[PDB]
């Protein structure tokens, strides 16, 4: 009866904050910040503060609803109340109908960096391992995907070196697009902290529009749409041009390369800018002579940087004059200015070599460092490896060696991991246009609202009765109620979870309560539908011919309840611990598939601490070594994988150097022209997450901010005659919305640019959005495109 509190990490945005959860008669009733969390140490912003509204939405899901015509399933049926066994019946039909007819390429699943670990890491044995579909792939996508394919590029091997302890070192922060004031607001709190206690330190904030991160800007900066690659060429120039190459790193750590260019913007190939494309979809690359490098962005005069961006000239000398300063200890930081961006490997790349040339890279207060989004992106999407290329571990299915390993590990037969590449993202909403993907399963996600351009694509690929789309979710959403099935899910502390954020932390955390109504959680969904297949059904037979001792077993018994994964018994739980899954199947399920999973990275550069370490500790920041936790990767001294007096390892090379790439400014896929007047760019706003289905259910949150509106420039309001609180007509050449006018608001657009927040279900912004993406990862460029308002 008093309040139990126990540790979690906070649902929402990618910091990771440590919470601890108070709970009361089976219900969350409160929530605070956890004190002896290092991320936050107390700390929380209004999102995190209102965690105990989220599960106690008005209208949670509580049964499986199927479109259903007297007595039957139906497209265009009314969703009615099944039960779970019927709910998997029409399932099993479904998969195993388009098995037969199409195969393995004809089924598909949509995944979430809100995914639980171990919901990720089963998600891909099912479609790897059980269905022989690489067909599976994330919300990051829509995210990180240009962060990934740069670190690959660059050091080959994900995410950041560095960690949030960078900040109260730091001399000079820059931030490259990045809203850090309102989505990352623990960490620009501890900017704000470590700038407003010190004179010496900077704060340079480039971006887009001004938002509520200049208030701290030392230098703030407004450049257009795509300049941004200007400027980071600028700087590499600046550097040179200065004598300030750090020779000693340059010539023991780095190589130097080209990349392939003209590489168009991963649209249908049909498409005039895929036509006009020199080298479609090209990643590919040349070693380069420095001299070849000095000339290439000896093209990048101040002078032409200046015209290109729209930037006064000395505040780009300021700002390169911190990346070039010997003694500067420098962050840089982005988000989807860089990422969502049909250049943003590119950009990626281009903001490394800056740290790169400099040697400013690896250690404390002094790194370049991609921050994430989503509270799991890293530790469920992209360290799982939840894509249509990948496996666990940075490893990809088009590699035989990558695929043995985990054929062995997983002990399936030889060669039924598939080889091809599965569909990306944007094009899953393309085969789902094209009846080429008949069965979609999308789980904790909301593309039909979250995705780009949905009137072309996804609207009538998932209303197409050669299709059927399944959505998991807590809430009845634009996605929900765009499919065929509603499958009720369990949400956040309603189950045991695993979230690993921007900083490499992983952070467990105990099932607090119990879910409403038969709502199961994205674990169970997955492992129970295991059993509705046996392998003659998935694998051909002379797959079955290399291990015949696998006959008639099921993918459950196959994937998830072999000795393996099931080593670890119930017992092992406190005696009044909540674990649905584990209590049901009689084994504890989530640390058994940890288990397996954690086996590929340790002693490969990943390590994750034993299972049973982080339901202990506020978070592991991995590599996790002989107990001890990594805070710098690849130098000296931090990371136990570089030996003595090495200095520098990047070891996710052959040759332990990181590559720098000369790489163009090239332009975005949609600029304004004379009928659409006004750049178009999109992202979010403090008091909401993404689509709102789980923040506009929040009574207070929803009174901060109950609609999107338009945040547009006094003049440009005014030369259309449209007033501060107008009705607004936003119209593309893809769809329209219509929004509020607004002139005086916390964005403060330049002339020419307009911004939208995407969390608002009636304002369906994604209607307007070019579906264009960085050829190279496939993330789609919400930030950028051509827009006109009419009355
Ligand atoms: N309150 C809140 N916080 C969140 C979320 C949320 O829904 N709500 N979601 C989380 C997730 S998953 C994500 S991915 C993040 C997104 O976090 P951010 O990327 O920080 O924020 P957004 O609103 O998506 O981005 C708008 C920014 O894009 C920049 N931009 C636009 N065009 C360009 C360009 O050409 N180049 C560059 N360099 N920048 C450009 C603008 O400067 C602006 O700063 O927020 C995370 N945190
Ligand atoms: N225009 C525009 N579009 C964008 C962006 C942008 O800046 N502009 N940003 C992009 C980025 S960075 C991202 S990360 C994506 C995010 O896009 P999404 O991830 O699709 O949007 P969310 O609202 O996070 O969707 C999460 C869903 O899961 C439900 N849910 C909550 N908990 C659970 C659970 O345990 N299980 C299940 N099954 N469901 C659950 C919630 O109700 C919600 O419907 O949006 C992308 N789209
Ligand atoms: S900064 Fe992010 S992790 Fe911390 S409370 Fe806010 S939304 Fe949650
Ligand atoms: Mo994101």
């Amino acid at each position: 009866e008093a309040i139990k509190w126990d540790k979690a990490p906070c649902r929402f945005c990618g910091t990771g904050c440590g919470v601890l959860v108070g709970t009361q008669q089976g219900r969350v009733v409160a929530c605070q910040g956890d004190p002896d969390a290092p991320v936050n140490r107390g700390l929380n912003c209004i999102k995190g503060y209102f965690l105990p509204k989220i599960m106690y939405g008005k209208d949670r899901l509580t049964q499986p609803l199927l479109r259903m015509k007297n007595g039957k399933y139906d497209k265009e049926g009314e969703f009615t109340p099944i039960t779970w066994d019927q709910a998997f019946d029409v399932m099993e039909e479904k998969f195993k109908t388009a098995l037969k007819e199409k195969g393995p390429e004809s089924i598909g699943m949509f995944g979430s960096g809100q995914w639980t670990i171990w919901e990720g890491y089963a998600a891909s044995k099912l479609f790897k391992a059980g269905f022989r579909s690489n067909n599976i792939d994330p919300n990051a996508r829509h995210c990180m995907a240009s962060a990934v394919v740069g670190f690959m590029r660059t050091f080959g091997m994900d995410e950041p070196m560095g960690c949030y302890d960078d900040i109260e070192q730091a001399d000079a922060f820059v931030l490259w697009g990045a809203n850090m004031a309102e989505m990352h607001p623990i960490l620009w709190s501890r900017i704000t902290n470590r700038r407003l206690s010190n004179q010496n330190v900077t704060v340079a904030v480039l971006s887009t529009y001004q938002h509520r991160s200049f208030e701290l800007a030392d230098n703030g900066i407004i450049f257009t749409p795509q300049s941004d690659l200007v400027i980071l060429n600028y700087i590499a120039n600046y550097i040179i041009q200065n004598n300030a190459i750090n020779q000693d790193f340059f010539s023991k750590h780095v190589n130097l390369r080209k990349g392939a260019t003209d590489i168009g913007y991963g649209l249908r190939p049909t498409h005039p800018l895929e036509k006009a494309a020199k080298n479609p979809g090209s990643d590919a690359s040349e070693p380069m002579s420095f001299e070849d490098y000095k000339a290439f962005v000896a093209e990048y005069t101040l002078e032409k940087t200046a015209e290109m961006t729209g930037v006064p000239k000395d505040q780009l000398e300021q700002l390169a004059q911190l990346y070039a300063d010997p003694n500067k200890k420098v962050i840089s930081y982005w988000t989807m200015g860089f990422n969502q961006h049909t250049r943003g490997v590119w950009a990626n790349n281009l903001v490394y070599n800056l740290h790169l040339l400099t040697g400013k890279i690896s250690q404390p207060g002094c790194g370049p460092f991609s921050l994430t989004g989503q509270p799991s992106a890293c530790g469920t999407a992209r360290e799982v490896g939840t894509f249509a290329h990948r496996l666990p571990a940075d490893m990809v299915v088009t590699n035989e060696k990558h695929r043995d390993i985990c054929e062995k590990k997983w002990n399936i037969p030889s060669g039924t991991i598939p080889a091809k590449i599965g569909l990306h993202a944007v094009a899953q909403d393309r085969a789902l246009k094209d009846g080429k993907l008949n069965v979609y399963w999308t789980m904790c996600t909301n593309n039909m609202q979250a995705g780009p351009n949905i009137n072309e694509e996804r609207m009538p690929g998932w209303r197409d009765p050669r299709n059927f789309i399944i959505v998991s979710d807590p809430y009845p959403t634009v996605s929900a109620l765009a499919a065929d099935l509603i499958l009720p899910t369990a949400m956040w502390v309603e189950k045991e979870g695993a979230y690993g954020n921007a900083e490499r932390r992983t952070q467990f955390w105990r099932q607090q309560v119990q879910a409403p109504g038969e709502a199961k959680s994205d674990l169970w969904q997955l492992v129970q539908f295991s059993r509705r297949f046996k392998t003659e059904e998935v694998w051909p037979e002379d797959l079955l011919a290399k291990k015949p001792e696998l006959r008639g077993k099921t993918l459950y018994e196959v994937l998830y309840a072999t000795p393996e994964v099931s080593k670890f018994p119930v017992s092992e739980l406190a005696e009044d611990q909540l674990n649905d899954e584990s209590r049901e199947l009689g084994f504890y399920l989530q640390k058994g598939l940890f288990e397996e999973y954690a086996w590929f990275g340790r002693g490969h550069g990943h390590d994750l601490a034993p299972f049973d370490d982080y339901h202990k500790a506020r978070g592991l920041r991995w590599p996790v070594v002989n107990g001890k936790e990594t805070q710098w990767r690849y130098s000296e001294g931090n990371d136990p994988y570089v030996k003595a007096g090495e200095g520098y390892k990047f070891y996710g090379k052959p040759d332990g150097k990181a590559v720098i790439f000369a790489l163009p400014f090239e332009p975005a896929a949609e600029a304004p022209d004379e009928e659409y007047d006004l750049w178009l760019s999109t992202g979010r706003v403090l008091e909401h997450w993404h689509t709102g289905s789980m923040t506009r259910r929040v009574p207070e949150l929803h009174r901060a901010f109950p609609e999107a509106v338009l945040f547009i420039h006094p003049l440009d309001a005014k030369a259309r005659d449209l007033r501060r609180g107008d009705k607004v007509k936003v119209v593309s050449r893809r769809g329209e919305v219509i929004s509020i006018v607004e002139t005086r608001g916390r964005n403060r657009p330049p002339q020419g640019l307009v911004y939208m927040p995407f969390f608002d279900a009636a304002q369906l912004v994604n209607k307007l959005t070019l579906d264009a993406t960085d050829p190279l990862s496939k993330e789609t460029d919400f930030k950028k495109c051509a827009v006109k308002l009419e009355k």
